[PDB]
């Protein structure tokens, strides 16, 4: 595992990520849907655009992103179910707080990824994007009555 | 077929579409770089509203959208490749005029369907998206030297 | 009934309307205050716009619009009562709901009665305004727990 | 009449108004329509935004506004009549400055009426509305050709 | 066919424009710097509409006038080389209301023809048209279909 | 006591209440806390204007503000306590709202005062202080269930 | 009559132009207020401009300009009379429009005698000015039904 | 001395302070020349947009304004002298200073006065202008490194 | 005269203009989306010249031509209805270059005159042309002045 | 020490700080009012920003924050004196800069102890902080006429 | 000399000039270092935006503008110095006068020989620019305590 | 090399760099023109701002940046050429990729020597113009056809 399987390995989890968050968008019910509804909107452009700094990123170090739908779900960690019986807000924030959990330690694992190859660059890049997931756990957690390392 | 699945058949075809964008707008080589990586960025956010736009007026008849990247490509009428062959900024342009003139056909049957099922919502929001299709497709054919209808 | 007459009958609709807004707007109450007080606001303005254009539409193809409170309530279909007994925010939710369902079916009506009548820019307008209406719905009911048409 | 019943019965006032504006506002003709239309609709912003600051000062002092057609009717000292014979441009400018100088004369008895209850925000609210209706009434008879008191 | 009657509104619209022009130079009375400005609202509005009807005929394989020879000689619309502000009105009035029965036909034409995004163009011009005419009929004293 | 006193002792009473707001602002969780996470951001800026603006106007009458903790700590009558155990929402926002009745109750008392020393400035300025604490107060206790007064 | 006098005689004669707006602004009366009122407002910025440029210029090659109202009437050769007998928009108008043939005038004159003195950016500041007031001739005498040289 | 005398009476002050800020605009030298020269143009802008609100509230209640230079010099007790010799910053700060005091006491004097004649609106008015007033005599003031009442 | 020379001048940017959109619309290869979008620039920048140009003859006394029937009767420019990107933007530098040496008559013109404003109108029109030229040029791989 | 410990450090120190460049805001005099009175508006902004993240990130690693000025001013090792006798811009200015400078050293001490205990997201979030110390530094040294370091 | 040679000299000293604008930018200290700062920032943009417009109307003429630091030092007059004691704020502001002077008194040749050569544009280009170096200098020479022209 | 030696290399070498955009923005040619023409402009825009960032972070540590034409010539190693003979758009991008590369190498040394001097600040600072070129390069290697580290 190198620095550009790494990113590549990202490419397909934000991917995966983003699916995910439409699908909360879509489907959530409850007192809290019209605020949690667009705050679904501020995540996916938000991880949308983190995907494709990462996917450049790894254009800039001379390596090659998977650009489909079957590399995506091929190579992603983050885990994917359709959405069939009907859940609550709590269960669903559940689902995205525990990929958010997942981004943030294989984030870690390609900051010392990246310390060791000397590329600086996508180090300080992933070290920005860990920042943004370490706030949203936090408040995430907040709204499940949680602390965010609990 | 009836309206809720053509929603969600082009729910799975939009996911498919603004990937292969994202492909194009990765790879694309040769004189006219800049002007089409940002022309992709345009493309994928218009569908990528197209899509958000599709699944929530599905929602709103008693629908239920796919959510998974599973499901898109069971579903999914548009083809992708993965990126292995260097092609050409031609052969990139020609691919994707391909599944544009893929999609209006498509929304050519959808705005039929609707039209006789009596949903004149689904109707009207369907041909104001291929009004901005056919538009791209005269304007993609420009840019190869073609015709739109060629 | 003719085109005419529909058009003024949602003039008084949606006068009626607009003030059942602000009756919710100002006495609700519950932890949800915050984010649908400033909601109300926003279907206020909305609201308010399609009157307008109703009835300046009415204008257009020679109809003389309601303009008196007098007339709004002597012609409206929709129902408003005064408040006087403490409200839930779900019960302030689902009379709005029920406005709107009502607003909804009636439009149906006015959209196949424009259609007859070939008035093409009424329906058009007509289907637009129900499209925002239909994803209204799949909102709120989605905030009191249910299903678009449940 | 204490300081409740005074907002509350502006409520009514203000609603009254708004709807007879916008009757300005539709059924208007002559040589100043394209500038008076327009005009029309800053009072109607302007004086919507009175109506739901007093109602929102009559709920954070205790009190309960009308929230009805109904109510504004039965409380309103403000007439409509509709418009079933031709009027001319300074017609509807009379009816307009009239009612303009109704507002001002029951705001400055609920001005005197505040301060005797020591109301001192409610106080300040409708002096401040004043202002506002005293620049009309000097324009608008001005665009009559009249002096401001006259 | 629908080519045809797009290809006849681009030339239309390119005599309406500058008719528009012709009112907003010549225009003079008590309510000229108001129609002066409403002249410039109108000019890229309907600027706006030969546009979008133009790269429509070009998106379904027609081909736009596109010279001043080939919009006089196709134009339906009437002009004048150069009065009060009534005349200039009644003449904008008179001229929306032909393109407004005009686009009535492209309407029709077009929903029979199975093509749903130019009707749909149609449609909408039509509504902005239909709101013009009550708004100038207004100001002229008149009622919108009188 | 006069005016220059009173102002300088709600200079105290607003340093310790915006940090109080922090305090809220931090800690808060459950199902709430993206609306009134937001919402205390909103508070905080504007408490930090009315506290610059009373210290300016101190200080435009020949006052002299205090200007550290110290100071700000000996002379607020508001109250701060540190977080040791946990509190709800509905807890922060109580200690909110008393707080914010505090400040109502302290400000018609310099209404007063002000008016009666003969200094119109200050009086209008704390007037419109008021008419927004009113409304806060509105607002937070209908998310709280209750009424205004309660 | 060389170029610092010159252009200290505009300084004053346009604070007298600017007042005499002012004036216009304020006794209007007639059908036309609203639309003429507005269009003073912008004539104010706009010659208030131009007499804050000129006396910069002025400044900037050495000059001192006029700074008091006791020395723009003892040089200005733009009249101002009271307001006394009530005038019509007409007759308003027709003084406004002397005063920028006036202005037009004299300005013909500066941008002559700058020519001579070799003085090429106060010349070139004339004649953009000089552009501005042709059109505002032409325009407020098609106002008043008349040509711009009648 | 009434009201509709007072307000004229302002609008000839006004003037009069307006042409000095430019005088002070134009004319200084020193150190502070960049930031007191804007400085100045904010001054001029605010107290400009005074005395055109101060004229058409004297309008609003019957008034009619002064409208020349000349009954601006012969009512203003704000006085003016022409830029002879070189003055400091300091000494032309002292001026504007002088003259802002002057101001300030004389809408103390109109805040009284309209105090007794009842008229609410002006009195507002005349409050609002002085806080602007005072609060720029203590930052003045600080500039000449004293108190505000010093 | 300055009267007839700005008249003429209103003719010659109305057929400029349309010329612009027939560039605009037929267009086609490599360089579509930039040189379409650049079309829009030119059409508002010279319809503003236009607007420009005939309101500065109504300041003077003059009558703007207000038809396309005028237009082409009195415009030097020409016209053909509908090419490569090179032929399309040959067609508007030589017409750009048309419109610099005319306006270089109507400057010494106008100083002729005395007509200080008209003078320095055009002036500032040619800065923008002369740079258009450049720009336009240097796109078909040729100087300025070649 | 560690992290948490050194976060919740600086969240009192940034409390006393913005109470210090109140401090400074209000009381000073001289030349230089106008500038530095709207720069320490600035920088009230600024370091107020610092204190909400640096708390925000104390909370996203599961820490507590100081929130209360009782806890800022017993844990401070910033200082600071009630202001009895006047005091200069300049020595004002050497406060400020004195202060900065402790900032400037803390924070190198945080920045190589994240970067010890592998914390890299706080690592860098102190880095940016001290890049606009260090700018601050240079600049309010440079306006007391000496260089950074010195 | 011809235009060519004028304009392309201009290129030279716009280069140098702006160089010189950041020495003084970078290396000023005093009392004004923030007002002065950030107007050297502002002075930077406008002359390198007025030397890009030289060497594109130069291109524009026919000729070739230099394109190198090589190329700048051998043609420019504006001469430069090396930072190597520290300056006062008032010779750097007296340098900097003294290159505006230069720039002035060498474009007052280009606009005669402009004239001259009949090329017109270039005339009016180069007395815009002037207008502008005028204001300058008036403005700095007030700053030093001088008059335009001493 | 340390620090302050290696900052001041660079602003010689970005001035340098600044210039030669230049020369590229004047003396291109091509159907590329339009798009790269108005690229240069941004790459003048960002790499100028880089030079004025690492000027005054050399300030912010104790170092006196080059000033002069003379002392950049003297120091960077980036090359320059006057434009002789004609050249192609891509030998033009030829050019600014060497030169990209070149800083992109030089800033790695940078970034590798402010890791070791302890700077952590300039350590950021440098790898965030890294992060920048890296994509330039990508991109403009991909406009000439080839892979970024071809
Ligand atoms: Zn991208
Ligand atoms: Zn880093
Ligand atoms: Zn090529
Ligand atoms: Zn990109
Ligand atoms: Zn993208
Ligand atoms: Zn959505
Ligand atoms: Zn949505
Ligand atoms: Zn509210
Ligand atoms: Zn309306
Ligand atoms: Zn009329
Ligand atoms: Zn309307
Ligand atoms: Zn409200
Ligand atoms: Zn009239
Ligand atoms: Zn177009
Ligand atoms: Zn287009
Ligand atoms: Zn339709
Ligand atoms: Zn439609
Ligand atoms: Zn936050
Ligand atoms: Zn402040
Ligand atoms: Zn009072
Ligand atoms: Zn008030
Ligand atoms: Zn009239
Ligand atoms: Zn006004
Ligand atoms: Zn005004
Ligand atoms: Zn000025
Ligand atoms: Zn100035
Ligand atoms: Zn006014
Ligand atoms: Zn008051
Ligand atoms: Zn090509
Ligand atoms: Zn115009
Ligand atoms: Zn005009
Ligand atoms: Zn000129
Ligand atoms: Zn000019
Ligand atoms: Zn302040
Ligand atoms: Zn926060
Ligand atoms: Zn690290
Ligand atoms: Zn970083
Ligand atoms: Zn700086
Ligand atoms: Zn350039
Ligand atoms: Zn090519
Ligand atoms: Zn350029
Ligand atoms: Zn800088």
């Amino acid at each position: 595992v190198d620095t550009k399987e790494f990113l590549n390995h990202q490419v397909a989890n934000l991917n995966v990520f983003t699916v995910k968050i439409h699908q909360i968008h879509w489907y959530m019910r409850g007192h809290n849907f019209f605020t949690l509804h667009e705050k679904m909107d501020d995540l996916y452009s938000e991880f949308g655009e983190q995907m494709d700094e990462v996917a450049e990123r790894l254009l800039a170090i001379g390596g090659s992103p998977f650009s489909t739908l079957k590399e995506f779900l091929e190579n992603a960690s983050v885990e994917e179910a359709p959405y069939t019986k009907p859940k609550t807000m709590d269960q669903l924030m559940e689902d995205l707080v525990g990929t958010l959990e997942l981004l943030r330690d294989e984030y870690k694992q390609g900051i010392e990824l990246t310390d060791k190859e000397g590329d600086d660059v996508t180090n300080d890049m992933l070290i920005a994007f860990k920042a943004s997931i370490d706030k949203h756990i936090w408040m995430f957690k907040a709204f499940l009555g949680k602390a965010p390392l609990e």
